[PDB]
């Protein structure tokens, strides 16, 4: 674990970032997922997986679709959450982290996919913890397994 | 530092966008992609909060979603037209794409970190000033200044 420790709610965000996962995978879409969850009460604002296959969509990332799904919310609410993504955020979505002032990111793996938004995050003073989830490797590599020229092509 | 042939009808394009928003009780922000190579418009859009209940369709987004999936090598000579210097988010999306050049009607009534944070990751920035551009997101922030915030996540 590198980026900072673990807190109360990082089993159950990880949790519902990976069944995000699992469920755009099952779709046929890539397996990443996330959530977005209130440091303080443990309560889900909202949960999304990545829509680039399923929708055809260029914008709507795991964080991107969780993010849209938590739906219109006053600025305040996101400065005490954290983010849950099942990998590592692109330089878009490490924009909209830094853009809501969303503190905490936590990344389930960096193995198959970073970006320069990992260290940027660092830069302006956000919080990045990533717990090398051997379920969220797992699941990106059968889809990597399956549709090499899917993954390749979007990164 | 040179200019497009394309950046007049970019701006245009970007200001019919916001002006289009605006009409539809939305905040006024544009956008538009062309090809450097022809002129094309790929895509167009403007902020989508008030009309689509969204926290991510700002009008770069909203833009960008609107091209479709392009290929690497067509983003790479595209430019990207905002009426609005863009916030992290959408600065993040031009990175990501490899959008190379962006055009920015004002810099006046918002700027982030992100339209240095453009230059120091190799991207071309232009900021045109347009009193157009400047007019009528000004007239949006003094008549619903918490729906202003609301957008910038303030
Ligand atoms: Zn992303
Ligand atoms: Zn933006």
């Amino acid at each position: 674990v590198t980026g900072g420790m673990a807190s109360k709610w990082d089993q159950k965000g990880m949790d519902i970032a990976y069944e995000e996962a699992a469920l755009g995978y099952k779709e046929g879409g890539v397996p990443i997922g996330g959530c977005l969850i209130n440091n303080k009460d443990g309560s889900v604002l909202g949960r999304g997986h990545n829509m680039r296959f399923q929708k055809g969509s260029a914008t709507l990332h795991g964080e991107i679709s969780t993010l849209e799904n938590c739906g219109r919310l006053e600025g305040k609410v996101y400065k005490d959450t954290t983010l849950y993504t099942t990998l590592s955020p692109c330089d878009m979505c490490t924009g909209a982290i830094i853009m809501y002032g969303i503190p905490r990111c936590v990344v389930g793996e960096n193995v198959n996919f970073k970006s320069k938004g990992e260290k940027y995050l660092q830069t302006r003073g956000h919080e990045v913890v990533v717990v090398d989830d051997e379920r969220c490797k797992k699941i990106m590599k059968q889809f990597i397994d399956e549709r090499p020229q899917d993954w390749f092509e979007d990164i």
